[PDB]
């Protein structure tokens, strides 16, 4: 119980920071998610034994793929620690210790392509979940860890707990199926403006966990430039193989995903900001004022990108 783990200065500092990034030695991603455990939820949250067990069987079930991998679980689950941390009272127990578990399985098992491209290829994960395809799977596959023997790091919760834990996870995990941000955000939207959001109301907080899920899972663009700009060229180098796999079938992809129009990315990129990400952080600063740091970052990441195209870089 008295075992802390205990990070180097400039990492024990740079973690409470939005725009941290997690670094590029492996072997340090595990301690550094359970430190963000411990500050976050306690040292008591979990049986050590069991969430180290739990991480490592995580991991071993992401892929090799350039965007969509241990990294990007671990990097989700930084940017829900720092949301959790600047926003100390205003989530109980149960959704701390959720949060952070769903962050790091929310797209566990990834195969580095779209819901759209598993049903045009007719994919069997297509056939048995129609919508949120891949975030359906991911729910089930973080399920299937939790049941391994040694593996149930909610053991100690209470039957009633367990099942709210389980729904929060699900949800969130669901979130992260960008088809569903745009609805969720303008409800968002409504909420706030008209005064009736209510963080009593079940239904309202469900909203709000989603958009933290979203901002969460976008949050490259709320990284120092050269973070953002790097990461930007794993999430093409998937999309360039998704659009080559399109072709295959016969299909020609969006430009997005189409290697040919590289020219287009730096347009893309701020029709991205402006009709996603700089939406998102908005609404969310909007709810948890102490959030505005990720809008602040993501509003100069647009700038970047406007440079990029204006031929200053
Ligand atoms: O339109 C799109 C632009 C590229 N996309 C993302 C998503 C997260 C982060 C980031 F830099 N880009 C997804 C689709
Ligand atoms: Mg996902
Ligand atoms: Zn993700």
């Amino acid at each position: 119980g008295l075992m802390q783990f205990t990070l180097p200065v400039r990492l024990c500092k740079e973690i409470e920071l939005f725009h941290f990034d997690i670094g590029p030695f492996e072997n340090m991603w595990p301690g550094i998610f359970v430190y963000m455990v411990h500050r976050s939820c306690g040292t008591s949250c979990f049986e050590l034994e069991k969430l180290c067990r739990f991480i490592m069987s995580v991991k071993k079930n992401y892929r090799r793929v350039p965007y969509h991998n241990w990294k990007h679980a671990v990097t989700v689950a930084h940017c829900m620690y720092a949301i959790l941390q600047n926003n100390h009272t205003l989530f109980t127990d149960l959704e701390r210790k959720g949060l952070l578990i769903a962050c790091l399985c929310h797209d566990l098992d990834h195969r580095g392509f779209s819901n759209s491209y598993l049903q045009k290829f007719d994919h069997p994960l297509a056939a048995l979940y129609s919508t949120s395809t891949m975030e359906q799977h991911h729910f089930s596959q973080t399920v299937s860890i939790l049941q391994l023997e040694g593996h149930n790091i909610f053991s100690t919760l209470s039957s009633s707990e367990y099942e709210q834990v389980l729904e929060i996870i699900r949800k969130a995990i669901i979130a992260t199926d960008l088809a569903l941000y745009f609805g969720n955000r303008k409800q968002l939207e409504e909420m706030y403006q008209t005064g009736s959001l209510n963080l009593n109301n079940q239904s309202h907080r469900d909203r709000v966990i989603g958009l933290m899920m979203t901002a969460c899972d976008l949050c490259s663009v709320t990284k120092l430039w050269p973070v953002t700009k790097l990461t930007a060229n794993d999430i093409y180098a998937e999309f360039w193989a998704e659009g080559d796999e399109m072709k295959k079938l016969g299909i020609q992809p969006i430009p997005m995903m189409d290697r040919d129009k590289k020219d287009e990315v730096p347009q893309g990129q701020l029709g991205f900001y402006n009709a996603v990400a700089i939406p998102c952080y908005t609404t969310l600063t909007q709810i948890l004022p102490p959030t505005e740091p990720l809008l602040k970052a993501c509003r100069d990441n647009l700038s970047q990108w406007e440079k990029v195209i204006r031929g200053e870089e």
